[PDB]
């Protein structure tokens, strides 16, 4: 029964909101902005929060927590940015009908709450360094136009935040996190992305620099920050006041500070690239379920004994499945036709189907099906557990280099401006040569109408020939500093 | 540590908290920050809760931190932090920060529930409320805190029934299992119960220190209650009569680490029962004469390494402490007050006699372990101080809870610092008199296990204004 009724192409925005629909993967809610996150979606952000929680305490970070509430003092006292944000800040300001002497804000970041706690603690040089990361909530009122994943106004996080007495130690860090980002999409998500450094503009405003992992959704056509890591140098150390004495320099010495995050917008991305016009498809790697097994040729007069035999040679496979470790289930419910399964699993994005039947278990084997293909492969019951994680890992290679051609199909370098304009109308993203000043990139955005810096990636195109090479933008003069990656953003 | 359990309780409770480095100070009141000692404790309460309900079939998911004013008033409402402003820019409607979910995760089982094939339902949150309530303390009055709060519909009411069994004893094994502290399942009386329940099991502690009892968590039946009141109905198959669902719900909180404390932690600081230890051991090198030598600081050091790696690999949750900057005793010291079970001495007659020893937070006893043996004593160990810890409660609450039928001992145990087991009407009238006139004494559960059966050809309300015949046998005490 239910389908989608939108397609990708044409109506984007429905579209996605039928498959997080019917994908049942998120419900609508009264107060805008918000978005009940249910289980199989929840699973989906459980993993990925698993996954790279395991790495950061293996690395030697550790886990905290900070209350939801901030003080007025401790959000503007030495602000961190005054900025454009404040008008973003979601503010309690009554008890019941008790309104209370000072209103306190709802954390959109535990920037303002962590560096007085780091500046209590560290009282010498032997406290260093300090490692910790909050998995929690924030809400940031973005008066913009909301949408379930990718810009929303409460959502979860894991932020965290790094104190060292050296720049070496926090510059590694940096890189270590950003690794470890881009294998959150890469390896788990079967997303392809870049890792750059924000240009000037485009770095968090309190930083020394900014890293980050950026990937692109050809569908709408725009771009998006999918993780960010940045060091934030001496700068909230001297504002905060977090010293330690030099065990040899009698003079007061300031640590260095990096911060990093990624968030729940990790699952848009991961439909807007991977959803297909059938529903939603799931990377095998976060999927609740990897393999559902649905148990067909049941007809309408399928006997009780019959429909127990087959269901109990599902549950074996399905076990044997569980103890080889992938995650498999199996759907006995009975007032629903197998055919009925099967576009239910398929809405819900599952892998890998197992048609098992009677002819199929008396010939001792069973029918796969690719969610992302539709490619059905017989296997012999025997070889299931040698067979079933090759095709995992199958899937998750065709995923990935499908999304990976795509983002090349939609990478166009160019060191004129008409062919970057050009390029960027037929909807993709562009490497030019760029002066790196924030003058020019306000140009460029400006007459691109928008064009943004995405990053200045780590790996360039090539290097910049400074006898030949100026600026993409014909306003500014300035000899290019390296190819930085424009685009229309999200 | 500056105070002492036995003569200043809160102001021992706070330096616990803070020379535990469990906790810090916070400029907003009632919220404190958990520090990464007190957030593993909970973190062992978290996963193994989680997997236990998630081999039981529920799912996690998670609903918004927002309620706006409507879904909310669909009696507490003075304790409700508001939302009304975004910036200085004022919104239109309020908004509610949650301090539960039932009003919003209702609404939402009602629109999910289109027939009889989509039950049960059964989901569980892990995560943070807030509810403006006193005096606050850091695990026992919070303003904001952590939970999981798990919410679940059925077809019949049995299912609910057996489930709300199930989670109750999920929680007294928490309580027992991994905190290793004794606990009382019963049901709360028809005054003490949640309001909008059919019914509340419950869990209860005592703390010995204040000779007073808390409720460790809960798990309550809700009926048909919530179902009529958000239309959670599917269609009968038969007569197409709306039915409505069956629903539980089940809660526990961060108050689970303020009990632990105050049941077990001395005066040292805490000790940490061994199942919910993020160390169980920690190795502190000895005999680091201060430049007497320097080859053998990389020695002793990888001598303490090998041993925390092969307690790693056994399964034993080891870390040893090679920080070069502290006084051995200053480690001694440091790992009492965060409440390590084990302190392992190794110095370098340890090394070249092969062994350790292994000191207990709890005991101060000291055992020599050879290096051998050591993957097999070391777990026997951690089994043994948790019997000798969870005992110990159990020893000291069950001399305080005395039985009678009697008001005029009744009222002088409650003088004594205990709590008592008394036969009671069951009506709320009785039960207010009872608190009133024994200033105060409450309720806290009609337990499971009875002491001895009820006789209505004799066996009256122990409060003599009441003199129903008593119902059945409950649990009173003073309580926080
Ligand atoms: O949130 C950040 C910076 C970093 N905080 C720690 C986790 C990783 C993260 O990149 C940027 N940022 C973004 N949005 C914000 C919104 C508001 Br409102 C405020 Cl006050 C502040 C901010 C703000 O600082
Ligand atoms: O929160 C509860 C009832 C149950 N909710 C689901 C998880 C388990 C829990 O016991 C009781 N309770 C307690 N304190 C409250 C405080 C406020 Br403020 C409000 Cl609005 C409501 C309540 C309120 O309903
Ligand atoms: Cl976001
Ligand atoms: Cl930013
Ligand atoms: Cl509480
Ligand atoms: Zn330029
Ligand atoms: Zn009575």
């Amino acid at each position: 029964r239910l389908g989608l009724e939108a397609t990708k192409e044409d109506n984007l925005p429905d579209w996605y909101s039928q498959v997080i629909t019917k994908g049942e993967m998120i419900e609508y809610y009264d107060v805008s902005g918000c978005y009940i996150l249910r289980h199989w979606s929840f699973a989906i952000w459980k993993a990925i929060r698993n996954w790279f929680d395991a790495e950061i305490t293996r690395l030697g970070v550790k886990e905290c927590y900070f209350p939801i509430f901030v003080s007025r003092a401790a959000l503007e006292r030495e602000k961190t940015h005054i900025a454009d944000f404040a008008p973003e800040v979601a503010w309690v300001t009554k008890s019941g009908d008790s309104e209370l002497a000072e209103p306190i804000a709802v954390r959109p970041t535990s920037e303002t709450v962590m560096y007085p706690a780091y500046a209590k603690w560290i009282q010498s040089y032997r406290d260093l360094p300090i490692r910790l990361n909050q998995w929690n909530n924030v809400v940031r009122w973005e008066f913009k136009h909301p949408q379930p994943f990718l810009r929303t106004r409460e959502f979860l996080w894991q932020e965290g935040h790094t104190a060292f007495a050296t720049q070496k130690e926090a510059d590694e860090e940096v890189l270590t996190i950003l690794d470890l980002y881009a294998k959150v999409y890469t390896d788990l998500l079967a997303i392809p992305v870049v890792k750059g450094r924000k240009t000037e503009k485009e770095k968090f405003a309190g930083g020394d620099y900014t890293t980050t992992v950026e990937a692109y959704i050809s569908a709408s056509g725009r771009a998006i920050q999918g993780a960010t890591s940045h060091h934030l140098g001496q700068n909230f150390s001297r504002m905060f006041d977090i010293v330690y004495e030099h065990p040899e320099t009698k003079e007061k010495e300031y640590v260095f500070q990096n911060s990093w995050g990624i968030t729940t917008r990790t699952i848009g991305v991961m439909i807007m690239v991977h959803a297909d016009n059938q529903g939603l498809v799931l990377p095998p790697r976060v999927a609740c379920i990897q393999v559902v097994i649905v148990p067909c040729g049941i007809t309408a007069t399928t006997t009780d004994d019959e429909r127990r035999r087959l269901y109990e040679s599902c549950r074996e496979l399905e076990q044997t499945f569980v103890k080889a470790g992938i995650r498999c289930e199996g759907d006995y419910r009975d007032n629903y036709s197998p055919g009925w399964k099967y576009n239910h699993w398929e809405l819900k994005g599952v892998p890998v189907r197992i048609e098992l039947g009677f002819k199929d278990l008396q010939n001792d084997q069973f029918v796969a099906v690719r969610r992302d293909n539709g490619a059905k492969q017989t296997i012999k019951r025997a070889q299931a557990t040698v067979e079933m994680p090759k095709l995992l890992e199958t899937i998750h290679t065709s995923m990935y280099e499908r999304a990976e051609r795509d983002l090349q199909s939609h990478t166009k370098l160019t060191k004129q401006w008409a062919e970057f304009l050009q390029f960027l109308e037929t909807k993709n993203i562009i490497m030019a040569p760029f002066c790196g000043e924030i003058s020019c990139e306000d140009r460029i955005k400006a007459e691109s109408a928008g064009a943004k810096s995405l990053c200045i990636p780590f790996e360039q195109p090539a290097k910049i020939d400074p006898k030949v090479d100026k600026c993409v933008h014909p306003a500014c003069g300035r000899v290019a500093k390296f190819y930085t990656l424009f685009g229309r953003s999200y």
